[PDB]
């Protein structure tokens, strides 16, 4: 169980420094010698597609993931069509931004019919896959924590996302493992091994006791209860050699100037992850 | 699509009327003609074992569950022995109070080793079941929501509790289905059908948007997103003819005088559940 030697596999999700814009973020990651960055669609729209592309290409930055496509379930069918056209836009944004994986959180159920919303998710992805494969982008389903099933999206366990991804070849669809959303799982390592050759991303955070916020309760590594090194050795034995993003939703760490939190990021990425 | 015509299957868990004592609770349910009550160990110790039995024996009340045994994982072995001695004391309390099922929430992991804590849970239950069957009490494992995996207990999915219960006879150990802790599950109905002939209790609440508290985020039926009628028809097709407890953890419903909340309880038990 030895530690990493470089930060070449490290990546920085924009939302761990939500205070910063995209070019402030890029400056911060080259200042901290961080090679990989994960871009958010709202910040890219803030800056501009071509402008953001220039920003992170003259920083010499590689793009791990673009967040986030999805939000498939809607109350009616024209709304679903608009949502999957927004997913096509997100696909194009990932294509010209050279993103490795387009992260998909799929959307919550509009009513109480949760299984119907899951079926909507599956048919929407099956549809979206040709337009994704045409432009060289791969879609990665990110299972969320079951406490987000009512609010943010409907895929709640890793087994479910792996089942959805198994219908398509790994080059078309894969899964995204975030330790915050699935560390609790009793069948954690079994499902991780089952999803091997199909893992497209790895995000790291920690589960804090006690939870401050439901939507903003993540923290940085080493302060919570998750056994990070074990999970990521499991995901590397699963054949995942890609970048490792750290994605933290926390107000207390967002208010802090980003240089502090990127120093702490690298230090405890080398110590724990 | 059906409803209930009587309230003979309804039960009242003490903790949805946390303000009231045990004799206040018994008086409230005889005033409301509610036949079944579920008792908590702290209030029973407050009143006294023999006294509490007399209180609920001249009220003509039947007792569905006793809350709560468990808390098996501990940092050391003498501590685990003490925890299972307290579990023996809870078994005795359930036996002399004529409780149908002794509810077990199993306890959190002391460190970060969660799987070791799960192993501790199962070996503790395996030890505890002879002393339980001897006194005529049946243990019922209650799987909690995965967001409680860090804090309150370690069994987080229905499949896990059913797997633990399958080792012992249905008369020895069974599972407790609460819609708050298991409504999210993608394999909900499949695991419910798998757990048939072994369901010992049914708790109902609703998942509110947005969650007020993580540990006190339940509400009364009809105010959330849970498909209560579907889940309880699934567990009734599973052969569960026992009482239906309603267990709500909410400050907003705790402020109310208990007559209000038991009136609303019956109204929305017949209307929704
Ligand atoms: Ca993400
Ligand atoms: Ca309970
Ligand atoms: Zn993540
Ligand atoms: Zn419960």
């Amino acid at each position: 169980m030895e530690r990493f030697t470089n930060i070449d596999r490290l990546s920085l999700n924009q939302i761990t420094t939500n205070s910063w814009s995209l070019r402030e973020a890029a400056e911060g990651c080259v200042r901290a010698e961080i090679p990989w960055i994960a871009l958010w669609r709202n910040k890219v729209e803030e800056a501009g597609l071509a402008e953001s592309k220039r920003i992170v290409r003259d920083a010499g930055l590689k793009v791990s993931s673009l967040c986030r496509g999805g939000m498939f379930p809607a109350a009616t069918a024209a709304e679903r069509a608009a949502r999957i056209d927004d997913n096509r836009r997100a696909i194009d944004e990932a294509a010209e931004l050279e993103a490795e994986v387009l992260v998909l959180v799929c959307g919550p159920a509009p009513d109480r019919d949760i299984d119907g919303a899951r079926q909507m998710v599956e048919v929407a992805i099956h549809e979206l896959v040709p337009y994704a494969q045409e432009r060289g982008v791969t879609l990665g389903i990110e299972p969320l924590h079951p406490m987000y099933a009512a609010e943010r999206s409907v895929i709640s366990t890793l087994a479910q996302a792996t089942t959805i991804a198994e219908r398509f070849t790994p080059q078309q669809v894969g899964v995204v493992v975030d330790v915050f959303h699935v560390w609790w799982d009793p069948e954690l390592y079994k499902q991780i091994a089952r999803a091997s050759g199909r893992i497209l991303g790895f995000h790291v955070s920690d589960w804090i006791v006690p939870t401050p916020d439901m939507l903003l309760g993540r923290g940085m590594m080493g302060d919570g209860v998750i056994e990070l090194n074990r999970i990521r050795q499991a995901v590397e034995a699963a054949g995942y050699r890609g970048p490792i993003e750290v994605e933290i939703f926390n107000q207390a760490i967002w208010d802090r100037p980003g240089d502090e939190v990127l120093a702490e990021m690298k230090a405890r990425y080398l110590e724990h992850v």
